[PDB]
């Protein structure tokens, strides 16, 4: 009530010193229940000072000036003065007008995009201000919708300046934090739009594991049910709530068999078309509400009727849940029209999650983003994206900016879904990109021609598919961990570079590179690799700082913009001297959690990793050359330590400390080695390979071995020798 | 009144189980009285089902289910699905919202368009439904203006689902059917703005019977009436009732001229500026409307007005009929505002076709296109088209989607109006298509350069066009038929494909080909030629069955898709095994019906076609290779018969039956002629022509043929051989 101002027919909340909440009333009456976004309006209390006046009112905090001058709000009447000077004549917010420097947010869906669409504003900006408007409907106690709110505007004044952390972090406060993810959620998932049988599905199952392939999650798409077996009288074969006999004759007995390989099951629902007369729970339902059986009288979809969302729940989904599905992959497509005004995408993902927390803990549902908030309903599902390069180019950026309106578990189609153009190449690198995104989910579209799977390509792109999807399995310790990070302290996985970097125009000039929980840099590949070089290639901004591929251990010293060339088989990834991070060292083994973890530790600095988990926390500390790891509770956990290149401690049980001052901190990485090979590849001239390889040997200093690149015809080979030599400096 | 159901403020009216008036009242008033659009509501009993509650109910058809949810019409509150299965989730309707699948209609006007412009939709689907809105006033019974309807709301729910014929004569039977057509209109039209003299007129006249073309309509342009002799006090010349003396100094003997040649007159008239006071009119219309002729008070023009109109009837256009003047050209370019709120358009088409049928029986006007139910006031005149390739390339596919909205005689300018370019075969082609077109009108632009008149080109094309100018007088019997079956069945001269063949994907696919009464399939060139080939090329796709050139003979197999080339004098029109068309054998006799029939029958198949004329109905019947003319009056009309290449019969007068068994059923169309005259007119190398020739006569199977074709380095010349091998497979 000290952080409540009242003035004219307006209300201010100051929440924090840089999130105001501002309300209008034609009643006098303002508005208490939480909406579809705010969920809590519980801050602590803060100082601010008021400057109160017969016609006038200006409230002060450290970052803002909000000014009312009274009556109807208007761009005349509210408006605000920020306490920055990130721009010349940015700094002012006008009631119900765009000022410049958003840096965007996400939006519900790439189905139908090829490459870039246009996305929604989040919270961030550079310039320090946004302004989040609650447009949406009150809730119940219970969570049910209550109708229009009684505050007939109210808005959220966020002037965090660049403090995009914080701001984030207080927008899970008033939002409500994520939910933590089940570890299975951040495994592999198969999923095609194909007309499997239940034997054609468990034997491609049986493949992945004879291919050294781990999934944590078994999608079966629309085919599952009825569909050209559907009458036309009734419409089409889109929704479908009853298995298809032919392909799936004892379900309970399939989904046992997924159970028995530890997969997660889940089916697709396109609910549009509701509960027609064919339908097998149709009876059930037309008894529960009372439908005209003899007319065939439809139970159309209607998610704001309390009687239409019981039997949904308990007598179309009840069954195939109890014959074993585990989750719901929410696939609405059909609007946004219902009587209440709330987007039905809304009310399927908010009803749905809460219901799907009955059977299992920490459920989750895939389903399309339905706006502010509706992080609490995870798992984002971006839907039907063109297959091309330009959809890959568009989607490292697309998966980091939406961390700027908190919806931090976006899964994309991994190689695109539908329409596009075939490149084995391109299928590689957007596997390479989903390994390093919040999930990874391999999905296509009814083609005979665009499945998934590793051996449908060459031997080449199939041995680098199993070498990525063994990684993300490898990765999961990492994910978890970062996953009950999301969930407790409101920290996204993905952060674009200007959440560590807020102040280095470098970070907002690499729109797909990102940081991938706190250890790890990526700068996905997302063009066709140069032929004459045999080799793709991104920009990089390297921080301040000493920085190690992941992977080769190829060193660059920061701070430094620097194309970066990699084979189709490699992926630009980094970590700083003193990275810390765990791997699975059995990512094909079935269990729970990991028997063995891997420490790989990156030599030059001190560095310390937390791995959470669901009954334990392991602290690993590198201090001064001392690598020590500690747990909550012990287990017969076995550690192995990977120091730079050597491995040092192979499984050794308990907590320990080893000193590794006295062990070989230099990776095996080296010019000559990385020069031949990029020599090589290349489809130029032998002349123009024996003369670099034979200058570039003879040359010794630094400064002349980049003259003579310098004069190489070849302007993209200059810069893949310059990375070289950068890295050898 | 049992097909009538109101619920909360709204009326339902099943009038088809496939049609469905939907009404909004708030006065709890509906509207019975006819409409701008709609003039008749009586339509038979159907069966139909209801479900009604307390705040919902449920009208069910055999292909709709239609919803309302009580309130005021909302995309929430009204909405339909339809009971088929064309998409997979676009078969609802929702108030207010398009859905994918509409077909298109017409627009007003090809006013300064070049090319293509957008078009209007029209109630065909191909996921089965379309909306129309009756946005219009209501009518007296006597058909005046009467102003706003009570159904503030009034809309027609169409779910045909893909017959679209159907749709389209209960389309007519609301909307009225479409009057029957004169015979003279059929013909060729000569118009041009220019400023002929009576005796440069009479002898352009004179010039086209010796130049051996007919014609059954002189239009004269705005220069008959003062233009540059208007005082620039009174604005422009642009309107005008008031001969110019200079070049018309005995309008009357004039017109008196044009009827001894057997030509109907029409006037161009620009009402927008009205009757000024320098008019000939002008005293008579001040006299009748009380105005102030010592300040000249003008007339304006005000088709609202019932004594204006009237003044402009009887002693404008009045005095200009009484001097001979047959029917109006009203061509309006001045906008869309009224008092009334009613398109001076509408207005103007409406009162002036109206106003014909008082001097001449089944009379017409030439003016734009002025909305849904239009049609009932033919001819349309689309105007001043770009003349350029990319204007004639639109215009069939314009001509036959205009049928989805039920306006089937468009005129357009053929050869295209004003700006533009020249090539003569352009113009040529669009004299092919003007041929197969609803209406055969030349015009042109104010350019000393632009005159359609064949002999304006090279001896060549002049021949040409006037080969094409005597086709259409021969297919005049075919047209007024046809006119006689719109007119008293609903079915349109041209159609879509998809009318005839609503399922095959193809007939979507190939936008600017048509069918062309019953018996003939029509794909126009619209492309400049190849100058390698020296012939133009469409591709065409072959239903099911056995098709033959109209003009050629050449064969083709059905069904399959086939890109077909043609010398810039030939056109593909095609008919199928078993039709008969008739033909004037005398089309530059001047007589009101042929005195002589030409019976073209295409061999391989039964057939049948019914002949309607003024005053008789003959049928032409093809069974079991046995032709038989019968007629429900006698006649001294000659009957010809042609089977596939030769005259059977020649001028044999009354009922009759041959047996054609044994004639020769073969056309003398034949391979190697066609190949020798592709070669010939090629600009290609000797060298190919002389292997081609050689390698194609020598090689015996047809499909190593196909195979030497297959290795050809001109693609386009590959293309061109395989038609030929494909006719002769
Ligand atoms: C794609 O689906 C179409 C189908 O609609 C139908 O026409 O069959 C086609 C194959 O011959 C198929 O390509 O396009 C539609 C329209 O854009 C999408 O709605 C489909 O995506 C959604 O549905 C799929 C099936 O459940 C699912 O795998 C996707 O994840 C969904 O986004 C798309 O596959
Ligand atoms: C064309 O007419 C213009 C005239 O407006 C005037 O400027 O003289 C020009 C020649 O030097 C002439 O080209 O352009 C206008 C504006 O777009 C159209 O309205 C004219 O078309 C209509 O009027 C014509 C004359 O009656 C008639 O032949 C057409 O059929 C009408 O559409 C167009 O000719």
């Amino acid at each position: 009530n000290n952080n409540i101002i009242k003035f004219d027919k307006a209300r201010f909340t100051v929440l924090t010193e840089h999130l105001i909440r501002i309300e209008y009333s034609e009643t006098g009456e303002f508005e208490e229940r939480m909406t579809q976004m705010v969920q809590n309006r519980e801050f602590s209390e803060v100082n601010f000072d008021i400057i109160e006046k017969e016609e006038t009112i200006e409230i002060i905090t450290s970052t803002v000036h909000l000014y009312y001058n009274g009556g109807e709000f208007t761009n005349a009447s509210l408006f605000a003065d920020v306490k920055f000077n990130f721009s010349v004549y940015s700094n002012r917010w006008y009631f119900g007008e765009k000022s410049d420097g958003n840096l965007k947010g996400t939006t519900r869906t790439l189905d139908m995009i090829d490459g870039e669409c246009p996305l929604e504003d989040g919270i961030m900006s550079k310039n320090g201000f946004a302004v989040l408007a609650d447009k949406g409907k009150v809730l119940t106690e219970v969570g049910d919708i209550a109708g229009n709110s009684v505050s007939t505007i109210d808005l959220y004044l966020f002037a965090y300046g660049r403090d995009y952390r914080q701001a984030l972090k207080d927008f899970y406060q008033l939002t409500g934090n994520t939910p933590k993810l089940p570890r299975f959620a951040l495994g592999n998932w198969w999923s095609r739009y194909y007309d499997y049988s239940d034997k054609s599905y468990l034997a491609l199952m049986d493949k992945f594991t004879d291919k050294k392939v781990p999934l944590s999650v078994s999608v079966i798409d629309m085919d599952w049910h009825k569909v050209s077996e559907v009458p036309s009288r009734f419409g089409s074969g889109w929704t479908g709530y009853s298995w298809n006999k032919k392909l799936f004759p004892n379900p309970e007995n399939f989904i046992d068999e997924l159970h028995q390989r530890k997969l997660k099951v889940t089916l697709n629902d396109h609910p549009a078309d509701g509960i027609r007369a064919f339908e097998d729970p149709y009876p059930q339902v037309a008894q529960t509400l009372d439908l005209n059986t003899e007319l065939e009288e439809a139970a159309k979809f209607d998610f704001d009727n309390l009687k239409f969302r019981k039997a949904y729940f308990e007598e179309v989904h009840g069954p195939l849940e109890k014959e074993g599905v585990d989750f719901w992959w929410i696939d609405w497509q059909q609007g946004a029209i219902s009587k209440s005004g709330v987007d039905p995408l809304w009310l399927l993902n908010h009803y749905q999650y809460q219901n799907a927390q009955k059977k299992h803990k920490n459920n989750i549902i895939l389903s399309r983003y339905a706006g502010p908030g509706s992080h609490r309903y995870p798992l984002g599902f971006s839907g039907a994206s063109v297959i091309s390069w330009a959809s890959l180019d568009f989607q490292p950026y697309f998966t980091s900016t939406a961390s700027n309106i908190g919806y931090t578990w976006w899964s994309h189609d991994i190689g695109g879904h539908m329409q596009g153009y075939k490149d084995a190449e391109l299928s590689l690198r957007w596997l390479q990109f989903g390994v390093f995104s919040p999930i990874n989910r391999l999905h296509s579209s009814k083609s005979e021609f665009t499945s998934k799977e590793p051996w449908h390509f060459d031997a080449v792109i199939e041995q680098s598919m199993i070498d990525f999807l063994q990684l993300r399995h490898q990765l999961i310790p990492y994910l978890y961990s970062a996953n009950l990070i999301t969930a407790s302290e409101g920290r996204a996985l993905v952060e674009p570079l200007y959440y560590e970097y807020p102040m280095e125009e470098e970070a907002y000039q690499h729109r797909n590179q990102y940081l991938f929980g706190e250890q790890l840099m990526v700068a996905p590949i997302t063009e066709k690799m140069n032929s004459l070089l045999q080799m793709g290639s991104v920009e990089v901004w390297f921080p301040e700082g000493t920085w190690y591929d992941f992977f080769s251990g190829q060193p660059y010293d920061g701070k430094v913009s620097l194309k970066v060339y990699r084979e189709i088989t490699e992926m630009p990834v980094f970590a700083k001297a003193g990275a810390i991070i765990p791997l699975d060292k059995n990512p094909l083994k079935k269990e729970e959690i990991p028997s063995e973890i891997i420490w790989k530790i990156f030599p030059g600095a001190d560095g310390e990793y937390l791995l959470l988990e669901e009954d334990n926390e392991t602290k690993a500390e590198f201090v001064n050359g001392i690598f020590t790891v500690t747990s909550k509770k012990e287990s017969s956990r076995k550690h192995t330590i990977i120091y730079g290149e050597h491995e040092i401690v192979s499984a050794k049980r308990g907590e320990f400390s080893i000193d590794l001052n006295g062990k070989e901190e230099n990776f095996d990485w080296n010019f000559s080695t990385a020069l031949f090979r990029r020599l090589d590849i290349a489809e130029i001239s032998y002349e123009q390979k024996d003369e670099i390889l034979q200058q570039l040997s003879l040359i010794e200093e630094h400064e002349k071995q980049v003259a003579f690149i310098k004069t190489n015809e070849n302007q993209e080979l200059q810069n893949s020798l310059f990375e070289l030599l950068y890295s050898g400096k």
